[PDB]
């Protein structure tokens, strides 16, 4: 996995701990994957990506990174959090995917750190074409007289991916000698976290099946875009199906649903464990319902990726 | 190893392994001195804190009893009762809260969000009274209530810090002193002082492993009159627990809690602003915040014994910045 530059913002494997009190009310043994425990600023999956990224940067000598999401998409607030600890310059274009006119969505939760992390934001109306629309304020800020490096949406590009390639080892390493794995499950937004478990678990972890629960498209638009990557992926290394199910995000990205939402009070009241309502809460939904609908192809233990997200928790109380 | 006598005490695991101490470079370039911080934040257990050290005896203390409930108080966006109810979910004990508004706000996010919305997560009973005069009554009075319900109640006090609780921050000193082993010559070490438990714990540790480091208590709630007291009656029992003398003088300073306890001030607000933007640390309003700015200051003012390094102890409390937002 090596040869591509990385900085260390993790150093030590994230733990990976039996979920007991989950697993009684299951009945079933789950495990998790706590990439929500990350040292930067609440954590994310996204440091595991920008770690790849951010080490391009400075390689291409960049003094700006920009980047793209929803006003309290976790990808963007990490992506301010590694750039303020570097010194980096950091512009965010923000959208509000969801129309709302609440405060605490519009002001709190991720929004409010970025804020902390002295971000300059840019708002727009739809991120209809979002690498278009950073390579437009790329040059606009290059054009001022700085450095700048495009990060994608989620940072889910082949080498952006490469983060959860690695991940993989990790996984085989705590798993060997403690558990034998049947299915992973991990939310799938803009693919890079999926793309690249895919790949890493295909070497490293024959007998598992890999659940992708998306949380914002169908299938049939999700398909296209985790195959892409994984090829992408495989053929930056020189290197298996993709599954996936679309049941367990009610109106689209970045609204809460029942399930999720109470998904969420299950591993808070269970495990003290703290998901979100636009990823992880919807990735467990469809965890409970795939036990509940017998929809994993045996009956073995079980792993989720946490992702992280819990400080959307405090931007999307009360309501949107 | 004159610390040995902690083995004494059961134990239950939550972190692990020692959380990070990491070098601050860029706040070190700005102030113009070197700068560590030791991560108690970035503790596993929901969003962290310095009371999940003092937890792991108190907890196991509790079930050694056979208590099935976890009794204790705070303000409404108390870090330790927040990090308390994660707890006792995780080990399916019943959580008791009493809860004060010490600020007398009615903003929003301050009686709603931030530190009570996981409360409510964690299925915490709520019991609000109108002031915390005397937390150890009041503690009581409620586990009798408790009881009478057929619970077994466990009584942790405020912010943990008993003797006992303490006894994870004596923990915390034989983790710095491996760290900065041969790494780094400290000199200061800067730590947030409330209720007294992680300052005394430090103060028992440090006096054994690292005589010659000056340990400084920045209070967020209290003068020095009436914070020394507290931190010296823990500093001596967790010393006679560990059969042990404790002779090193406490050190605090008051000048930077500013109107009262969880009531921002300018400089606190800045101390956020300073670490979040030029490291993307995420400190809080109420004891991080306030502990920087007495940090800064104490720089500027050439407050400290000499020049050299300084750590920081990150204690936690970054859950605050979102029920304190936009203002109390
Ligand atoms: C907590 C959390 N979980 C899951 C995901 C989805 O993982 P992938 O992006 O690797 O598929 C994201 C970010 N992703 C969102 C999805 O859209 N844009 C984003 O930044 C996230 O922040
Ligand atoms: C982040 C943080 N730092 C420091 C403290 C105070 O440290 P000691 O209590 O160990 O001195 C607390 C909680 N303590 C407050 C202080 O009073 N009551 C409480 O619950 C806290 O949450």
């Amino acid at each position: 996995l090596t040869r591509f530059p990385r900085l260390e913002f993790i150093g030590a494997p994230t733990p990976l701990e039996y979920l007991p009190r989950l697993s009684d009310y299951l009945g079933r043994e789950i495990y998790i994957k706590r990439d929500d425990v990350t040292p930067i600023a609440m954590g994310g999956n996204k440091l595991r990506k920008l770690e790849f990224l951010v080490a391009d940067a400075l390689r291409e000598g960049a003094d700006t990174l920009i980047t793209a999401g929803a006003i309290q998409s976790n990808h963007v607030r990490q992506t301010a959090a590694v750039a303020a600890k570097l010194g980096l310059h950091c512009v965010a274009l923000l959208e509000n995917p969801i129309g709302t006119t609440a405060e605490n969505y519009l002001t709190n939760g991720n929004r409010l750190l970025l804020d902390l992390f002295n971000t300059q934001i840019e708002m727009c109306d739809a991120l209809t074409d979002p690498d278009a629309q950073l390579q437009t304020l790329a040059t606009r800020i290059e054009a001022q007289g700085f450095r700048p490096y495009v990060i994608p949406v989620g940072g889910s590009s082949a080498l952006g991916a490469m983060g959860y390639v690695e991940s993989a080892l990790e996984i085989a390493q705590q798993c060997e000698e403690v558990v034998g794995l049947s299915s992973v499950v991990v939310a799938s937004g803009s693919a890079g976290t999926h793309a690249g478990l895919a790949v890493g678990l295909e070497h490293l972890m024959p007998d598992v099946e890999l659940i992708g629960v998306t949380v914002s498209r169908s299938v049939a638009e999700q398909k296209p875009k985790v195959i892409a990557l994984q090829q992408a992926i495989a053929g930056q290394l020189a290197l298996a199906d993709i599954h996936l199910w679309d049941d367990y995000f009610a109106p689209g990205y970045g609204v809460p649903n029942d399930a999720g939402m109470e998904a969420v009070k299950l591993l808070a009241s269970l495990e003290g464990v703290l998901l979100d309502p636009v990823y992880t809460g919807k990735a467990m939904a469809g965890l409970i319902d795939g036990i509940s609908q017998k929809r994993f192809n045996d009956d073995g233990p079980i792993l989720f990726i946490h992702t992280g997200g819990a400080p959307a928790l405090f931007a999307y109380h009360p309501h949107v």
